[PDB]
């Protein structure tokens, strides 16, 4: 009823597809003699029919990926028409795929950012890649590059695989390593398979999750009775590993008796600890005073300044 041919894709123009007078019922003299012409629909005029020879060459590079773009059966249909007698033969030339295409991300550069306190075991999802070939040429399988804090696992389907997903193995740590980076691959299934690599970015978002730590749990101050007002007892230090707002200092002066909170206080940026009052080592020897070092997102920490004053009052 018709006939057809099968044809190899992406092969060079001109190139021979089959000999019709042999499976037209024909012979050649009879094809250069019936007026043997190839006829279509109007818009697509892919073939070429040398009567003389009665020989079927493929007038241009045929792309598949073109032609019928996702469709697995790529046909296309043509009809050579005789006279005397007037016959009409169907035909049909299907393009094979090959494997042309490799698989390829829109985004060569994605920008994970993962929060640090992130549950273990939580899932992200990855977008999917695109291989224009179709079938086992297409997307087959993914691969995550070495690494210390993911695994790859890689959601299918019956076709082909869905997306690929980032599931985290182990804790981040921001303070470790601040950012995580990887390549994710996409690999199809032809022989050989041809691969497609993205690079992922993975930013840890920095949590309070670090109390600040002064430097001397203790720190020992001999003042003399007949310094100025102002003057500088200690200088205090506060460090905070994190980063952002949860890393500025705040320090004050909190839960002290009422003599330490009237003759002294404390800069809350520097740590100046300073004198605000006079001093009479007849009346108070020495002051215990508890400084606070309050963090942005409000985890504090305590030291003790233990001060001691000096040289009896007018001795010298
Ligand atoms: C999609 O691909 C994954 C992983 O990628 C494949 O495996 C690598 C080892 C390489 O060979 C890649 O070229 C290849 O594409 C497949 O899952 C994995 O299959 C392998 C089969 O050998 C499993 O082997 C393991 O090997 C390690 C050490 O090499 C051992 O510690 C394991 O105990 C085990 O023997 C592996 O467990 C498995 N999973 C992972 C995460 O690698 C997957 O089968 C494939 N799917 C399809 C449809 O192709
Ligand atoms: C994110 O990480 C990628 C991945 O780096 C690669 O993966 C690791 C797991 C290891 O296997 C590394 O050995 C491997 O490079 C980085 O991509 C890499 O970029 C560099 C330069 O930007 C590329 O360097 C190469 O150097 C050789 C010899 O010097 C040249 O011949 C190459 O032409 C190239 O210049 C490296 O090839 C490239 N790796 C891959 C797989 O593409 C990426 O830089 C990094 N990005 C950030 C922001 O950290
Ligand atoms: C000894 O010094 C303290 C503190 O001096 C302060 O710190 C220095 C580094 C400089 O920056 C000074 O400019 C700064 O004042 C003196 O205590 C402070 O006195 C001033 C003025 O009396 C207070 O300012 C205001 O006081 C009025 C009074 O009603 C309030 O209403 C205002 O709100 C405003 O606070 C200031 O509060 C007070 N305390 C501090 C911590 O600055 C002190 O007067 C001086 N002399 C003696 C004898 O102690
Ligand atoms: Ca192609
Ligand atoms: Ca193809
Ligand atoms: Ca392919
Ligand atoms: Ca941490
Ligand atoms: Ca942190
Ligand atoms: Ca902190």
């Amino acid at each position: 009823a018709t006939i057809r041919y099968s044809v190899a894709e992406e092969m060079e123009s001109g190139s021979f597809v089959a000999n019709v007078a042999k499976d037209l019922g024909l012979e050649v003299g009879k094809l250069a003699e019936r007026g043997a012409r190839l006829v279509a629909e109007g818009n697509r005029l892919h073939f070429r029919l040398h009567r003389k020879t009665g020989d079927l060459f493929v007038k241009e590079k045929l792309d598949r990926e073109a032609l019928c773009g996702k469709s697995d059966p790529c046909v296309l249909h043509f009809e050579i028409i005789l006279a005397e007698p007037l016959q009409s033969f169907r035909v049909e030339v299907r393009v094979f795929d090959i494997n042309d295409n490799a698989p390829v991300f829109l985004n060569k550069e994605p920008l994970l950012k993962i929060p640090e306190s992130t549950p273990l075991g939580s899932r992200f999802p990855l977008q999917s890649a695109q291989d224009l070939d179709v079938g086992l040429n297409g997307l087959q399988n993914y691969t995550l590059s070495a690494n210390t804090y993911f695994h790859l696992h890689t959601r299918f389907r019956s076709h082909g695989p869905k997306y690929a997903e980032l599931v985290l193995d182990n804790p981040l740590d921001r303070e470790a390593q601040p950012e995580v980076n990887l390549t994710i691959t996409a690999v199809d299934g032809g022989s050989p398979p041809k691969s497609g690599t993205a690079n992922i970015r993975v930013v840890v978002l920095d949590v309070n999750d670090h109390v600040p730590q002064f430097s001397r749990l203790v720190y020992r101050a001999q003042v003399p009775e007949n310094s100025d007002n102002g003057s500088l007892v200690v200088v205090v230090t506060a460090t905070d590993l994190d980063e952002g707002t949860n890393k500025q200092i705040t320090y004050s002066l909190a839960e002290n008796p009422e003599a330490v909170l009237r003759t002294f206080l404390v800069d809350p940026q520097t740590g100046e600890v300073r004198l605000r009052g006079p001093l009479d080592f007849e009346m108070i020897e020495t002051y215990d005073i508890d400084i606070q070092a309050t963090d942005g997102g409000g985890l504090s920490a305590h030291s003790k300044v233990l001060v001691e004053v000096v040289d009896v009052n007018d001795h010298h």
